[PDB]
């Protein structure tokens, strides 16, 4: 019931908190960063966080690296879906359930980026309160 | 270079420490460990963790959760391959990557699990000598 009312904002890796991997980043930044966090999806920015260009799958990556030996972004980009801040936890089930993905870009009152959040995220505080 | 004499007894999440959902496990206690730990793949066993069943998948556990108040493992049991502990990480890479499967249990000199490990467990580790 609780979760009728509630926002994503509640729930979000806030700004501060989301690791994007910029196109600009080294490989071996990246790299880096894959291996530090317990992270399967990145989103990818230019310039800043604000300016997202659609994630990243560490599978895609670490497949270019090794078979590569370069990292193409461009390549394995994936696309993402914007979600207000205001959305209630269950409609934002409903609509990524509807779009086919696992990771919603969320965005505050002026269009900017305020956080990120996961499908999983998202079922995890749901059957929370069943 | 380093990968190719390199056993993934080395790599794998060891016996101890892998998390195996049982069959006969409460819905709660699926839900607590789920929770904690920060993990998409569970493998499932039957009463000891030498008798594996298969393994889930987060989502599918929380979707049929939520849908309909009941969790069922049968019917979202996916398959998995057992890998000897004496592989090398690239024939390991090479075999899972042949099966379409994300994740090996991995088998000691006796027919036991000796430990579980993931595809990207498996190309983090050979990126690194890259």
């Amino acid at each position: 019931f609780e979760f009728e009312e509630k926002k994503i904002r509640e729930i979000m890796v806030p700004r501060t908190d989301m690791v994007c991997i910029y196109e600009s980043d080294s490989e071996e930044k990246i790299l880096a960063i894959l291996k530090e966090e317990g992270v399967t999806r990145y989103p990818v920015c230019r310039k800043n966080k604000d300016d997202i260009l659609g994630f990243v799958h560490i599978r895609d990556l670490y497949n270019q690296k090794i078979n590569e030996n370069k990292i193409e972004l461009e390549e394995i980009l994936r696309d993402i879906i914007y979600i207000s801040e205001n959305l209630t936890i269950d409609k934002a089930l409903e609509r990524i359930r509807k779009e086919k993905l696992q990771l919603a870009i969320v965005v505050d009152e002026y269009g900017g980026t305020s956080g990120v959040v996961t499908i999983e995220d998202i079922l995890e505080e749901i059957v929370g309160e069943i």
